[PDB]
């Protein structure tokens, strides 16, 4: 066929992936190709498991599913349907038209991210779809009939990865969309380019999204923006666009940052009353519209440039809701030119199987045995392995499979490593059991290092309760930001099979077992690169098995970095003392942080925070929660955002959520009742820009530095269920 | 080509329906044919419009679609979707098999009822589906494989009509096999005599909100009914034959009410691994089951005995033991239960009646001579009332195509009627008639007072083009000989929320001043005795068909039952009215398999217009509540109340599923999990034979407020239903 790495890399023989805990399958195919034309084979390819058994739904890591799609146009005649843990790999090379057919019928979506077998619609649940180099076409759709070309409602470790959607122009009240998002949960959108159609992008009630490098090319509507509570649009581009983004539902935040405007008509209207910010955005002469318009009338008139401007709930105004307008000097490191890094996901669409490693091929590895199948320890051979795939500048790719490491896996200088459907680095062991010297499960760069190390489509994962595990720390700077980066992948403990240790011993709410020290750490002098990445201590099972959900991993993200991170939809959630913690870091950059509380804290909490930890507030930078009466249980919650001292800190969305208030998924006292401090400032930052910092169920909207609280009501309202127990501070710039 | 009624009704013509108010589409075609054997024709009628134009979805009465499959094999290989206000009508002369093929591809479903136009799989809002005269059969595919012929994540005025489900036979030692019918996230009402053969599970009520299921004939199931997890379960009439176990129960703490059920040679008939409140009443067994009637948790909860009284296991009022058993003997009076049992009967279905047995209200060659539009162009009071009491003198079953047939009268259902209609035809009052409130008038009409005959309707809607504070929407008036001759099936009484009434929505935009828009729903007169099963009495809460929807309605009362003879309420689900949905007042021998129920929305703490405002009470004359036991300013308290009894005589209930939502205009959240209201069951005075099982409730501080003034508060022992409990309230058993 074509010279495409994945489709040339070993499907059959011992280099490929291989799906442990497939209860005694050892022959199930993680690749499918179809064939050229072959528009039916597609579904089948999704679907088709060993033996004429169909895959398992709604499962997140255990049973993947590549299927490789080669060039060429196929007519569609009907929706096609995605499973979980499923990626459409299109050729990179040539990427395949997936073309609607002319006599369309069903439900007018051409493709459907979300499981079709979930019940009741919950997209939160369709995590780990993944779409690559495909391009979706519905020209042979009339303009004036409604239809979509993709739903995305689904969730977390989603992904879009060099995609294209070409629409017929619109008419009329209906027409084309490219993506409509409904209920879901998921991180990032990135490098998607949507051509015509009504609207590109239609965001109807989905909690939170991260729309980074968006290409809007000749849409009525750039962005829909229904329902929803938390939008982020980063770096995008409105070209001879009618309206870059109308919200006509719902007081959700909207943020857009770096946007850039050719020939396109008004940026920002609404007809309600949303929070939205407008940072550095540049117009050219032709787009003389008006930059934000509302219900009583303009908002911002015409200007070819905007600093910063937010129009919504802020600190210390009077009137909390309303316009603000001021000028920020973004640091040279955070925003080289002015702009903040934005890089897309590697797809390697030019480079051939040769300047690969495949780790399991002896032939290319330097003849050493690699198994992936967690049933031995693999860390010297995949160290020796990685080390020499960076000194020889090869792309060092992981096939599917579950690789169980008793040591630090360093990723040395250099390093360019891609997995196959979200490959497995497991921790284990007695080197990660002692608190009291932490260890890296998966170390990138050793302290001090300056190079390349950039990972996409991975996992990381533990496999028994390891209360000294970190299960990646980022010590390495690169050159340029976006030489040290992840994308596209997911740091997880428990829920998923491969875990038994781990699995037996977190099944008591009274003594929460102690998984992980740190999900993320990034130490003092690394500058790492951040995309679309699930940080996540599980809350339910998802691959059919006796789970246990109730663990206390201490912290999720440990920011210790003074050179420069950059955090574009960062998933941290259900982490005991805190989700994000910023330990004097100094050049931090955040697009979008979505976290959630643990579900077993609250009020009804069998086991009351720190415990059973002992936080180390002088070493790590531990909440100690030392404030709380010692059975205030509602105020001993984890933090979404814990900021401590540092400079230069720009957050510019946080979708944060409470939902219980103890295990058993038990409810709370009241909308705003669930928590008490979901953003807590711990000693206030110099040079810190904060806006769309959205909460749900939570008292406080804000706390800041001197133990000032902004109470979430009455004026700080906002986001989730348009206030409805929703906390949106769109602005706080002390 | 057959016999079948419905297929040689005129469908072209002017006697074929017509669907007014569809934005100037004169030419559409509420009635599709599907040639035989084509399985794919059968999408296409579901969503096929004008002119290339799809279908509208979530679409609740303006542009229905029946279409009509006739005899013969369909393999089929993907799942169909049904839409809302669509009808799938097999040849009753011979119903067609709709089998799955054996390369069936997608995600394992059949037939799915749920439109997939609606967003987030909210099936409470999944109207209007309806299945009539087929067979569904699964036995292509391997017994071990799971599988869902039938998925019913549907809403109110879905109904099954003479369905039968055939399953591959279930693998001894597997978990996972064929489903009949699935119920996942929704709010219907009743299945109705569907029989269910082989499989895993016949029926699996999958987090369902609350179902009747009356007259299931379970063959060879290797489980009955799974229940996993859901708030109201009512089993009415059903047949275990060769089922390994009835009702298996593993997860949630419903209500489960198992009446007038036979075991015919079945295994254990209620088994449950959690905590449900459940009662079995007139159980009676075969010698060949010999197991255990109940198992739970901690072991044997009913031995094996032939016959079972009235055995409860759950929440009951007076016992030192909330939680427990209770076994009594209730002797049911000869004129609610003629032999012993309840009467239920199917939905007529008119198999073996051809077109000469029939009159087509607009065909003037049937009718008389008369000139009939059904457009609500004019007013066809007159000229309906003629053509009802020529089809009733004259042995006729009156048949209305789909329309909108406008009175500015009321019209009268007379003696001897049998009245159906296409895709829910639609009667609409009008006029200054209906707008006198010290003289309130009914809509439509069922009989006289004190006729005795036979009146039954199904297939139909009624309702109101303006606000009119005297309209009663129907009126039984008449008893039958036995039951089920005055009866009511698979219909709609519904207040705003569809086109075709620009008057009324136009002036109930305010929620400080709520319209009184009629004064009552449904309304059962002294001397009456009528059947109602799978009605929805509804006043409106949003927009249904893309319209400028107004939804502060004031609805005085839902359905006020006075009669002293037989009653009988299988699934009537009256919700939105404003002082009540359900009144008994002063009634004697009501049985109410299944009520479904819900406050009004804009109702609650942050109400902008108290209760009983904007209407003065008739206590004295209507037997209203006056809520003069509230503070004025008491918002929590000046509620409508879902069950409203008020002395009388032989009141059994067997299953209220009676939910609260919000506390003010908006969608407004509640204070807390179980204070959205103070009273959803409420009981003025104590009636003669009081018999009430599986009181559900949702939101609500009281689980139920007796005659003396005792209030039996939700928390800490009556928890139970709607989330397990997180907020849901359970009376398992109150029998005074």
């Amino acid at each position: 066929s074509t010279s495409f790495w994945y489709a040339n890399m070993d499907h059959t023989g011992n280099a490929r992936g291989f799906a442990p805990d497939l209860d005694g399958d050892f022959s199930y195919a993680v690749y499918k190709a179809v064939a050229p034309g072959d528009a039916a084979g597609i579904q089948r390819a999704i679907n088709e498991g060993t033996g004429g058994v169909r895959r398992h739904g709604e499962w997140l890591a255990s049973q993947p599913r590549v299927v490789y799609i080669p060039p060429g146009t196929y007519t569609i005649s009907s929706t096609i349907f995605m499973n979980t843990d499923t990626i459409l790999m299109g050729d990179a090379t040539n990427p395949p038209v997936l073309k609607a057919a002319a006599g369309f019928s069903g439900n007018r979506i051409l493709l459907d991210g979300r499981d079709p077998s979930i019940t009741d619609g919950r997209g939160e649940l369709s995590f780990a779809v993944g779409l690559k180099n495909l391009i979706l076409d519905t020209t042979n759709i009339q303009g004036g009939q409604e239809f979509t070309a993709l739903h995305w409602g689904v969730a977390q470790v989603a992904q879009l990865q060099n995609i294209k959607i070409r629409m017929s122009p619109s008419v009329s009240s209906t027409g084309h969309t490219g993506i409509r998002l409904t209920r879901g949960s998921t991180l990032a959108l990135a490098d998607v380019r949507l051509e015509r159609g009504l609207n590109g992008i239609w965001h109807d009630g989905h909690q939170q999204a991260l729309y980074k490098s968006i290409y809007f090319y000749q849409n009525t509507v750039g962005m829909l923006i229904t329902n929803g509570a938390t939008i982020s649009i980063l770096a995008p581009t409105f070209e001879t666009v009618g309206t870059g983004v109308l919200c006509t539902s719902g007081a959700p935040y909207i943020g857009l940052v770096d946007a850039r405007s050719i020939n396109s008509g008004v940026t920002l209207k609404t007809t309600t009353y949303p929070s939205f910010l407008i940072e550095n955005l540049n117009k050219d002469a032709q787009s003389s519209s008006n930059v934000a318009e509302g219900p009583s009338g303009t908002i911002l008139n015409n200007r070819a440039h905007v600093d910063t401007f937010t129009y919504g709930n802020t600190v210390g105004r009077n009137p909390v809701y309303g316009d603000t307008y001021t000028t920020n000097t973004r640091p040279p490191a955070l925003a080289p030119g002015g702009k903040y890094p934005v890089l897309p996901a590697p797809n390697y669409a030019a480079n051939t199987v040769a300047d690969f490693i495949n780790v399991k091929d002896p032939a290319q590895n330097g003849g050493r045995t690699v198994l992936g199948d967690n049933t031995k320890d693999e860390s010297k051979v995949l160290n020796e392995i990685l080390q020499l795939a960076a000194s020889t500048n090869k792309i060092a790719y992981f096939p599917f499979g579950k690789y169980r490491v008793d040591d630090t896996l360093l990723v040395p200088r250099g390093s360019r490593i891609v997995g196959e459907a979200w490959s497995t680095i497991t921790g284990n062991g007695d080197k990660f059991k002692d608190e009291s010297n932490p260890r890296p499960v998966v170390k990138v760069g050793n302290a001090g290092d300056v190079g390349v190390a950039q990972i996409s489509d991975m996992r990381i994962t533990i496999s028994d309760v390891m209360p000294g595990a970190i299960l990646i720390q980022f010590n390495m700077a690169g050159s340029n930001p976006g030489d040290v980066a992840l994308w596209n992948s997911l740091i997880t403990i428990g829920g998923t099979r491969g875990a038994n240790a781990l699995n037996s011993k977190c099944k008591d709410a009274r003594n929460e077992c102690k998984a992980a020290f740190l999900g993320m750490h990034f130490t003092t002098s690394s500058s790492a690169y951040v995309e679309n990445v699930w940080n996540w201590v599980t809350d339910h099972g998802t691959e059919a098995y006796d789970s246990g959900s109730n663990i206390a991993a201490k912290g999720g993200a440990l920011v210790e970095s003074t050179r420069g991170t950059w955090l574009h939809a960062l998933g941290s959630e259900h982490y005991w003392l805190y989700q994000l913690n910023l330990r004097k870091a100094s050049n931090v950059m955040i697009s979008l942080l979505q976290s959630e509380t643990n579900y077993d804290q609250g009020d009804n909490v069998q086991q009351a925070p720190p415990a059973p930890w002992t936080p180390n507030v002088t070493g790590w930078g531990d909440p100690d929660f030392s404030w709380c009466g010692p059975n205030d249980t509602r105020c001993r919650m984890g933090f979404s955002n814990y900021i401590n001292g540092g400079s230069n800190i720009y957050t510019y969305a946080s979708a944060s959520w409470a939902f219980f208030s103890g295990p058993g998924y038990q409810n709370c006292a009241g909308e705003f009742a669930c928590q008490n401090h979901l953003h807590w400032i711990e000693q206030a930052p110099t040079n810190l820009q904060a806006f769309g910092i959205c909460g749900k169920g939570s008292w406080a909207a804000l706390r800041l530095a001197g133990g000032n609280v902004i109470t979430s009501e009455p004026d700080f309202k906002g986001g989730w269920n348009g206030g409805g127990g929703g906390s949106l501070v769109g602005r706080y710039t002390p």
